[PDB]
């Protein structure tokens, strides 16, 4: 059996995808920053479906002097409990605004950190570790059309494009594929108010409601299998036709 | 029952693995082909000596014409008639030859932007017309954003067909008929060409070093008709080995 | 001596502005236009009585058929008739309507492919066939990944030309002529469309919350025809206030 | 009176072109520097024997690092200190070398590449806008960053965050009446540290006329962006690249 490693695991989205991927019989590294008990009660449910078939990882994926390491150990962890490590699922990220006009340098560790640093590190220490591999980067399809105030944000989400394409470019000649995932309005954040998340449902035009966790995961599990193969490189939006529709 | 899918230029390469994939997931095919029609009515007798009474083919010229728009009513037609039903249009018939700026202009401009980026047009609006899973795919190309010389014309339908895509999911949506597309890099190469440039083209590529097969393409196809795309609309999936990512 | 453009429709509105602006920067100036023959007469007037014999008008309908490519050619030709030279080429003319997918078709067609793309396709051929600084540049528009609702041909043509501006712009550099395109955002509205619709989309607009004038965008291709721009070819340069990056 | 820029990494090559070109235009300039103290205080003297106190020299350091925020601060203020005001910014400064996937620490390489391409773009950014005619921003982007080269992921990276801050700020920074565009080179001035064939072996990719930009030839469109016949113009990103990102494979 395969293994994946899927950060941020614990909840929403990453949590759907761990499911998906433990679902399709790949064993799961459940990686997690603050959400230990949902990352264990996660694991718990998928060894009770296959023993010893989840494992949880602890890490903090701010930029910092340790992230190397850290990372390093992720993917350590994987190997350490399957013997492998077949999928990298870069899903954790910090999202809040960032006004141009925490300190700012925190804000810098945190977004860039965990939207675009932490994915490189990962991706660095997966692939020197190494059949049917690939990484999946969680992306954002309002990339270019970005929330206001959001600029640190947005750029670390850029940059995720950037290292997508470069790493596709790079590990393509040790079959490692690199793909992305797009969502545009999905699970909306925790902390967003009731009538803000109508608002953006609104916008959607393929049935004026966000994405489902697992509609996400869908996404992610066609591009981590035999169906893409030839598919490296590529970022697959799943947003419902919202980057389409002007202001 | 059975949905039902009509893919443009079946017969051979791209298209017949595409209607081959969708039949073996289930679907009556509508074959339409142009100039084929042996290798049409083949692929119909093999897909119906699996299942009876789940291919037909369909003759159709779709360059450019003041008659068009009537061909495709007519392909469209041409599901209904033997299925009842038209769930699926793969737009994937496609004219492909240089048009340096340095047959008449005319003929090669109705034969490019006709099968390229009018046909799928008029197709997308019959097919909209007449109708739990509807969608449409348009057959793109991963590298139009850096053509192959002296293909302008070519290159001007293929990025008519993004538009089109993404016209239509906006249009389409509240329909629910999702619009995406499959763009290749390279897959089967063009008949035409010769050994060398297939392999310098095969060269380029960073995965593997060699084109798409033609089920690799269909396969994404197959992703993007299926449930597990259900919120996928207005997006075109590079099928590219990553040559797009090359530079010069 | 003066260089020489061919703006085409240039009576009204922006494709106006623009021929100003090369009159203006030491250009002569060919004005195409197809119904608005007493605009177009009246600007190369004003032209002359500014400078004598340094424009000319040049009637033709761009809508694509089979005389298009002929009506083309003679649009540059009439240009090195009256100057004996074609600099630049700025093709602007464009309709512009809605053709909803749920006049015929086939002249819908005919229409918006035609003047978006297939003219502009057809005048580059026939400019670069009769070829200093020397460049063309497409009007586009900002929009076109956020486009209007049931816009799709309309759209399809401006990507079109999107494809067109790059192909060229490969194919003709080794010429040393520069292809490069202008993409407004909202600029100048319908005259009779009412204040308060022109305002819901003024406010859309980041910067200033306001349309472009036809100037500001004339700014944009005297900039891409001018010597300070003489290594860029294949660029589209947005003039849009920021319109593009807004969200739903 | 006349209006001020700043230019980041300005000393030489396409910093430098753009500082003389935005001081031929009318502009008073900041010439900031990093390492290059002797080429940064030539080009000032130079700028200045041509009008009396109209260029200074910044120097700071653009890594990334705890007190980045400062340092950016502290360009823009020099700016209002020599000349009063500052119309124009202009982030050029980077850092560019590869990153392999597969094999000096890494955490420098992020802070060099990450904080000079993109994190000291967004302090200044906000250090320009707090403290506020014709204002705005350029960012010099790269035209090949979506073919991008190999082994240069945080390089890429980090211009790809450019883009995004272009963007970003160009939403947030247009009711403030500052613009926010890019100019994207594809090759121009080649690395000193290149060899002349593999030179070559660059500009013979280039369509139009087999050749690098020069540096006057990126600088243009730095000046086209800032000047009045832009007005309208926010969140673009002109390519100058000669074609070169149209070539396939
Ligand atoms: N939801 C949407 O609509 C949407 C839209 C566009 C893009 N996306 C992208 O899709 C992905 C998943 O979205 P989501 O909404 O499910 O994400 P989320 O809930 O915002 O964050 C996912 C997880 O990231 C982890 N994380 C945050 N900061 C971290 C840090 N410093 N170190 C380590 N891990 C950290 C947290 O783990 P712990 O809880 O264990 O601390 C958190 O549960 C993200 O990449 C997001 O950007 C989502
Ligand atoms: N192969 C590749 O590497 C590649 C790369 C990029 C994009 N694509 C796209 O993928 C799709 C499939 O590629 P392919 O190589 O399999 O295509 P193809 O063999 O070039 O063409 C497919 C079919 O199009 C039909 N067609 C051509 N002109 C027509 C006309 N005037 N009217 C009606 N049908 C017409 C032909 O049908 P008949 O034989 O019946 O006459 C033909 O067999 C195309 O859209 C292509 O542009 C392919
Ligand atoms: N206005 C905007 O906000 C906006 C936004 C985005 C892009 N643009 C682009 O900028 C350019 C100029 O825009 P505009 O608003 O000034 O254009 P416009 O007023 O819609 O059209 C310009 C001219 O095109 C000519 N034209 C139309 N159909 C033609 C045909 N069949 N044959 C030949 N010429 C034909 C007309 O010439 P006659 O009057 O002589 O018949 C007309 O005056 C266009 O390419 C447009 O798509 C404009
Ligand atoms: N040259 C090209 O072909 C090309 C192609 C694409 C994009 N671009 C972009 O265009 C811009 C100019 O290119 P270029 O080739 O002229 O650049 P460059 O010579 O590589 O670098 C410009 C300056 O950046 C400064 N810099 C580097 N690291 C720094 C740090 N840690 N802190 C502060 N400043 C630092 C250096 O200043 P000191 O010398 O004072 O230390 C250097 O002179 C760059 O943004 C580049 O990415 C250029
Ligand atoms: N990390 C991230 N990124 C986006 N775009 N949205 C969200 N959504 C909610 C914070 C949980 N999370
Ligand atoms: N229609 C089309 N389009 C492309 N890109 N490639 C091909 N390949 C060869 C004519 C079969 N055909
Ligand atoms: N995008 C576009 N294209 C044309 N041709 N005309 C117009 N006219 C504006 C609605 C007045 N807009
Ligand atoms: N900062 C930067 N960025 C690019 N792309 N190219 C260059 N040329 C560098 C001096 C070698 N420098
Ligand atoms: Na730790
Ligand atoms: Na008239």
């Amino acid at each position: 059996a395969p293994a994946a490693v899927v950060t941020g695991a614990a909840k929403r989205i990453g949590r759907a995808i761990a499911v998906k991927l433990h679902q399709t019989g790949y064993r799961v590294v459940i990686h997690y920053h603050n959400s230990a008990e949902a990352a264990v009660s996660l694991a718990d449910e998928l060894n009770k479906e296959r023993s010893n078939t989840a494992v949880v990882c602890q890490a903090d994926l701010t930029n910092s002097n340790v992230l190397p390491a850290s990372c390093e150990e992720i993917i350590n962890s994987c190997f350490r409990a399957f013997g492998r490590c077949d999928v990298l699922v870069n899903n954790a990220s910090a999202f809040y605004p960032t006004p141009l006009v925490k300190t700012v340098e925190t804000q810098v560790a945190e977004l860039i950190g965990t939207n675009a640093i932490a994915p490189f590190l990962l991706t660095m220490s997966f692939a020197q570790r190494q059949s049917n591999l690939s990484i999946v980067n969680l992306c954002d399809a309002m990339v270019d059309q970005p929330c206001m105030a959001f600029s640190l944000y947005n750029m670390g989400k850029h940059a995720l494009v950037g290292l997508t394409q470069s790493a596709a470019l790079e590990l393509a000649p040790y079959g490692i594929r690199v793909n992305g995932v797009a969502p545009g309005v999905s699970l909306l954040p925790v902390a967003m108010g009731e009538e803000e998340k109508d608002k953006w449902r609104r916008k959607v035009p393929l049935g004026r409601r966000e994405a489902s966790a697992e509609q996400i995961a869908d996404a992610v599990i066609f591009l981590v299998s035999g169906s893409a193969q030839y598919i490296t490189g590529s970022i697959i939006k799943v947003d419902g036709g919202l980057s389409l529709v002007h202001a």
